[PDB]
């Protein structure tokens, strides 16, 4: 494990990406992790804002699956063609398999003209492939080709170049302090999970827990942001309103459109709330919660920051403001969720995020959205 510490990189805002390897001879490229998503898919023609691209062509593994695909998005897209072929990962278990790769021939908004990446892995499940569920994912051919267990985890530090750590296999210790709580997977499709309690400053923000997951809550390393549903962030907003009112800020902050500075070193950390999420428990009627303190959901840019909370309407997002706080477990295995306070986490001088419990929360099925 020691040796997939810091095999991840990026840049603030540009997700974080892991070295892979395609082909014969072996092909490297920069590969966006994503738990947000389930296809592997590489640029495969030179898109202008690609640093490198995979030549099918020049590879003796390579099988064409004589199929397309096609993955539309809110205003964008990406097409190409699927095959399979032997894919590794320099840092992480050391294996090769045979892998499902869409060839990326064309695309609009998908590729970011100044990152260092130019593909993406979708380690979430076959329920959202596509063209469909038949398409098996990476992590299911790695898991089934070989002995690496059901799992991974994801250690994302944040700061610019940002860092982080994908444990594939396993849990590191030294990536996380405390105690290792773990929240059900819903169903397997998404990463999602069920949000049953909500406080700020240890105040309840007092709504149905069902509007914390209308109409689902997953956890996300391919978004920035938490997310919110619209009657949450409404809430959650006026409630950081208030705790910082000692302060005015233009309502172009609160919708990360504009950002906030103060002096070098003259943040008013303290008039910044902690927030809360309580998650459902192993346990019937057991939950537990996790704490981020306001260094997460305000991400820097003398010192400036951007209001790094926004809304929904497509559910709960747990992205990198919160991932960055804590050590996050993938246990596949046995669908389940683990969060434990990550050791790569900024924390204040009078304030520490956590991860504790157990709580008692009755009716906690009643939270998921159906």
């Amino acid at each position: 494990f020691v040796e997939m510490v810091d095999n991840l990189r990026g840049k603030s805002g540009q997700g974080y990406y892991v070295e892979m390897t395609v082909g014969s001879p072996p092909q490297t490229l920069n590969i966006l992790v994503d738990t947000g998503s389930s296809n592997f898919a590489v640029g495969a023609a030179p898109h202008p804002f690609l640093h490198r691209y995979y030549q099918r062509q020049l590879s003796s593994t390579y099988r064409d699956l004589r199929k397309g695909v096609y993955v539309p998005y809110t205003q964008g897209k990406w097409e190409g063609e699927l095959g399979t072929d032997l894919v590794s990962i320099p840092h992480g278990p050391n294996v090769t398999v045979r892998a499902n790769i869409a060839a990326i021939t064309e695309s609009d908004k998908f590729f970011i003209n100044g990152s260092n990446w130019e593909g993406i892995l979708g380690l979430a499940y076959a329920e959202i492939a596509r063209p469909d569920d038949s398409l098996e994912p990476f992590f299911d051919s790695l898991v089934k080709q070989t002995h690496v267990p059901n799992l991974f985890s994801l250690q994302l530090c944040g700061a610019a170049s940002v860092g982080g750590s994908m444990i594939i296999g396993g849990i590191d210790h030294s990536l996380y302090t405390g105690s290792l709580w773990y929240t059900p997977i819903r169903r397997e499709w998404y990463y999602e999970v069920i949000i049953v309690r909500v406080e700020i400053n240890g105040q309840d923000l007092k709504m149905d827990c069902k509007e914390y997951n209308y109409d689902k809550s997953i956890v996300d390393s391919g978004t920035t942001n938490l997310r919110l549903p619209k009657k949450v962030f409404e809430a959650a907003v006026k409630s950081i309103k208030a705790a910082s009112s000692t302060e005015k800020f233009p309502d172009g902050f609160w919708l990360g459109e504009q950002l906030v500075c103060w002096q070098a070193g003259t943040t008013p950390w303290n008039i910044f709330p902690v927030i809360s999420l309580y998650l459902m428990g192993e346990v019937t009627n057991q939950s537990f919660r996790i704490t981020i303190l306001p260094q997460q959901y305000l991400r820097p840019v003398d010192d400036c920051y951007k209001f790094a909370i926004s809304q929904s309407s497509t559910g709960t997002v747990m992205g990198a403001v919160i991932m960055e706080g804590f050590y996050v477990v993938f246990d596949r295995a046995r669908k389940r969720i683990g969060f434990a306070v990550s050791a790569c986490h900024v924390h204040d001088e009078f304030r520490t995020a956590a991860v504790e419990g157990p709580f008692v929360t009755l009716d906690m099925e009643d939270c998921g959205y159906n």
